[PDB]
């Protein structure tokens, strides 16, 4: 019908440009919200103010925290198996996620496939990563300096930090011994 | 009424959560963009992905630079008078502004007030500031340590740096002798 | 006593100030380093360049990563007991830490307190936090909206995100104490 | 070698440690690079130990500089007198800010001498005269324009560029502010 943005927030954006609401042609408002014909109209104002569109929605989505915190339950959220050409590779389970840090992706992974399983590196991630081995023994492989493959074995209680965009893979060291890790991507 | 989100961007957000476009119920798309019925539909997806609405437009604004640069012309952009409690204080003129740094607000100001008029401090602001005097003699007043008023006179070629949230005011030292400054707010 | 600063780095700093090494009094150098008589001499140059002393060492710490990565082993690093007002609260064990992200503090904690002991909240901290329960049942208490105490129980596989500066405490839900958590502080 | 106690305690707290010499306000390191060892042990870079410990050069939230009051020099690039560089206010509260006033001395009769670009963003404003600006654009192609009094330009990091007089013999002036 109409696209709403928070008045106070929009007024602060205008103030960084030394403007007020009067400097916007023909928008309507009420006590708390400013109304736009649609995204296209909003884009035009954004262009005029030389602010990117994203800024106009910052802080508009309601926090999903309760009292400064958010709780998630085992087996409670998103989960799926990862199966590639008939080979069961991972179980991916979301741990707590929040709209107060969309850059945080915390996972619990079951590692299902073995030694006769082929290498399938990722392309690396913009996020930093720390991984901790909750159970079993885990083969970690990654692409090091001068694009050379490296490897090591992480046992229960070991951990690893991985810089952005380093390509890497986690598999069971033994096979038939299913291992588990927690992987936290951030920043 | 329809809302467009960049497909590649949205696909990257979904991939960090180990999802694909198939995991979104009733969206349509084309080669480059994903379409939502309206804000209400978008808010649902945001909820489902536990991301704020702003994230869907992050990075997606087209640069307003041409070849790494952007040029602005005297009197070419926004301008207005600033009147504070009945006293004509400034003329604000925008210098170059760019969506590649929405936090940069560079201004040319004419000064209109003086000692015959009452002081009208601002409340300070988040941005750092450097000011340079292009013409005339400028009385600067600000709130210092222990909330005490301070003052000095800046002549042509002098400059001043102001820490965030220090309240301040620039007026003509002589009065009827109209002065000019450049103010650059950043960060 | 003979303080060394990286030459290339110092040259870049000088270049931002439109200076060269010739504009520094009384420093000697070699191919890779610039030498100062002492802190007193360095503090003078810092004053002259209007930079803080810290800047002279920014980026100059050698990375502790090997090939983009760093590995730590269970029981391989720092640990200590935490006793708060006479109550044995935690065992803190460092997981991997790196000088490439000093804001990342990943810990494994043993929990030693319960309800038969008094509450000992921390003061909160600047870092975001995600915690995951590896073993047992964990009472989590925190200070919520309007400074009211809140509580919940986290079981094995549950996780929790805590916003910066929210004061909080983790104890065993069941008296007779040994639950375990992984706590990752970041950003 | 002295470090602020409060600051060091906060650093130790991020590693779940405490002071495991000092006085009320400061902590002392004997080896002078005894400090590098502790930094290594905490896996914090050395620089962090001095953050916030240089005394502010502001007076009451502000810092004032005067024309001709600070650093100044001539810039001669290939036997060609190119700029006069004059520092405007500089502060240790933002070591990333370099604000300059430049007199321009070269023109089209003299060869082009681009810089290599730099890490800072830049905004420039023309206080006097007419200024020829040349820069390296997309696909490493040269571009040019003329900026008159009151015009301004924003330059992305690492774009190589040059400012000269458009007319020549007609000496122009700019203010250049580098930040972030
Ligand atoms: C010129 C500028 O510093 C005054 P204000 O716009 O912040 O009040
Ligand atoms: C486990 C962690 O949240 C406790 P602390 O950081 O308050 O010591
Ligand atoms: C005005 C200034 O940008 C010229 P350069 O000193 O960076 O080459
Ligand atoms: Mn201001
Ligand atoms: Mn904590
Ligand atoms: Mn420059």
């Amino acid at each position: 019908r109409t696209l709403a943005v928070g008045k106070a927030h929009l007024e602060a954006l205008l103030a960084t440009r030394k403007m007020t609401l009067e400097h916007l042609q023909d928008v309507r408002h009420d006590a708390t919200q400013v109304y736009f014909d649609g995204l296209e109209h909003l884009q035009n104002v954004a262009q005029y103010l030389a602010i990117p569109l994203s800024e106009f929605f910052v802080g508009q989505t309601q926090s999903d925290l309760d009292d400064g915190v958010k709780i998630a339950r085992r087996n409670g959220g998103f989960k799926r198996e990862e199966i590639r050409g008939g080979v069961h590779y991972y179980t991916y389970e979301h741990l707590v996620t929040t709209n107060q840090d969309p850059g945080l992706m915390a996972l619990r992974l079951d590692l299902h496939s073995d030694d006769e399983q082929p290498l399938r590196l990722n392309g690396g991630h913009g996020s930093r990563e720390i991984v901790y081995v909750t159970r079993g023994a885990v083969r970690v492989r990654w692409v090091g300096d001068n694009d050379e493959l490296k490897e090591d074995v992480l046992n229960e209680g070991d951990s690893i930090f991985i810089l952005p965009n380093v390509p890497h893979s986690f598999t069971n060291h033994v096979g038939g011994a299913k291992s588990e890790i927690i992987a936290i991507n951030y920043g």
